[PDB]
């Protein structure tokens, strides 16, 4: 398969930016805009040291050309070489050829999937039409029409028992098999995504996607999906060129505030620890920065330079869909009746999968916790004025210990999604996608309060912008986009909420 080769290790390098080291920093710029400044920043994964003059999506100032910029890293750059092998592949008879279109497909699904989540609307269906004016679908069908797509994929993926394009797979090294578990695995996610909004639809696939005849979805973490440097393509972590070459990403308030509460062990996992100060006057300890952070950027010995930062080599990986995800999807399947099985039970099974996939230990005195996250007070932040209380009516992870100012349905899915955001790390457009969705994990207000103002909304509403707006004179170049709006059900502004966020979303008492 030489002439599919280049096209796809492309592609699997684009779902989430990351590029040979050759390119030194372009593949982390890319990365900020997608996972770093904007979502992770958002949801409090990290913490910002600048604010670009207020100039971009970090602070909610969704630009003309930062929006371009992020419709090509979430869907275009993607779908020049996904065009390319479905033009090549779509009329062979060759069922080799037929798996690595279905292959092919899935990474771009797992790519497409945030474009939707991050924007609402987009051109999925119309995808390969060779149109110069593609036409839009509502997010609604984007999903049907995916799930119905990951289902003919399994379908003709479960026929092959031989391996598929080894040399140029990052990801599976060949292996079909846990190609389609990637596959239900999305699936899987994707149901539950929907099934506050459309159970019918949720049901309609969820017991597809776990059917055990199908292929079975990721369980272990040897069939999780992970993309890092090796042999057949040499990587450089992204995430370097932000949080070591411009000293722009460190640890966020929101996931420190749940790291250090529940006395998580995945804290030194994660991060490193900061330093406050210099010589015989440096503090050490775990330092975060505030959410959408409105100070300039600092390099003194008291600047958010020297916050904790996250831990990351050149050779470490980006993650796809890890095992600890699956247990958290089925833990609220089975709190709604989906499927069957215990939520508790696969609750504490996903935390302890997580550990494992972390390191660390001590998963039985964590799931024997009953504290709350660490708030943020004006004393505690080093890094300018900022304070929030995150613990105020939030919940532990023990699964029986109960807050009580939500009902008991909704504090055990606020466990759930909790939990898996801290397992999610360092995904920060699912976390953020989940965030929107349900409303937990609670997070850190943002800093800047003046950013909701900008995408439309309130200090009240919003304490993480609903969408990614599209570029406005990308309009001009798109006929078809004029109907966006309507396919929205609201402006193509940032606080317009998108078609899976659940009613009567709860949030954090005052």
């Amino acid at each position: 398969p030489l002439k599919y080769g280049a096209r796809f290790m492309n592609m699997q390098q684009r779902v989430i930016p990351i590029g040979s080291p050759s390119l030194t920093t372009g593949p982390g710029n890319d990365l900020q805009n997608t996972d770093l400044i904007s979502s992770g920043n958002y949801i409090g994964y990290f913490g910002n040291n600048n604010n670009w003059g207020f100039n971009n999506e970090a602070n909610w100032n969704f630009t003309d050309s930062r929006m371009n910029y992020a419709y090509q890293n979430f869907y275009s750059q993607i779908f020049l070489p996904w065009n390319e092998i479905y033009e090549i592949a779509k009329d062979s008879d060759s069922p080799s050829e037929q798996a690595i279109l279905e292959i092919a497909n899935i990474v771009r699904n797992i790519a497409w999937l945030r474009a939707t989540d991050v924007f609402g609307p987009i051109a999925y269906n119309s995808a390969g039409d060779g149109s110069i004016a593609p036409k839009f679908d509502s997010q609604e069908v984007v999903y049907r029409s995916m799930l119905a797509d990951l289902s003919k994929s399994v379908e003709l993926l479960n026929t092959i028992s031989y391996s598929v394009m080894a040399q140029y797979d990052l990801i599976y090294n060949g292996n079909v098999q846990n190609w389609v578990k990637l596959a239900n695995s999305l699936m899987l996610r994707i149901v539950v995504r929907v099934h506050f909004i459309d159970e019918t639809l949720a049901k309609e696939y969820i017991t597809k996607a776990l059917d055990p005849k199908n292929g079975g979805v990721i369980e272990d973490i040897s069939s999780e999906a992970k993309i890092k440097s090796s042999d057949k393509m040499p990587l450089l972590n992204s995430m370097l060129a932000s949080v070591n070459e411009y000293n722009e990403t460190r640890m966020g308030a929101t996931i420190w505030g749940y790291l250090d509460g529940y006395k998580d062990p995945r804290l030194s996992a994660y991060f490193t620890e900061g330093t406050y100060g210099s010589g015989s006057w440096a503090q050490t300890g775990y330092f975060p920065v505030a959410p959408t952070n409105s100070k300039s950027k600092s390099e003194t010995s008291y600047s958010a330079k020297f916050a904790s930062r996250p831990k990351v080599d050149s050779n470490s990986p980006l993650y796809w869909f890890r095992a600890s995800e699956t247990y958290f999807l089925k833990a609220e399947a089975a709190l709604y009746n989906l499927i069957g099985g215990d939520p508790k039970t696969f609750y504490e099974q996903g935390i302890n999968i997580s550990f494992q996939e972390q390191g660390v230990s001590g998963v039985a005195t964590y799931l024997s916790g009953t504290g709350k996250p660490t708030g943020l007070t004006g004393s505690n932040y080093k890094y300018g004025t900022y304070n929030h209380d995150l613990s105020i009516g939030n919940t532990s992870p023990k699964w029986d210990d109960y807050t009580g100012n939500l009902s008991k349905q909704e504090e055990q899915l606020q466990k759930i999604i909790t939990q898996k955001y801290l397992a999610l790390y360092p995904n920060a457009v699912e976390a953020w996608t989940e965030y929107r969705r349900t409303g937990f994990p609670y997070l850190m207000k943002p800093m800047d309060e003046a950013a909701p103002g900008r995408i439309g909304a309130s200090i009240e509403d919003c304490r993480v912008p609903e969408r990614f707006r599209f570029a406005p004179t990308a309009y001009n170049s798109n006929p078809n986009m004029a109907e966006i709006p309507t396919l929205l059900g609201g402006g193509d502004i940032g606080a317009t909420k998108l078609w899976w966020v659940r009613s009567n979303r709860p949030k954090q008492p005052n």
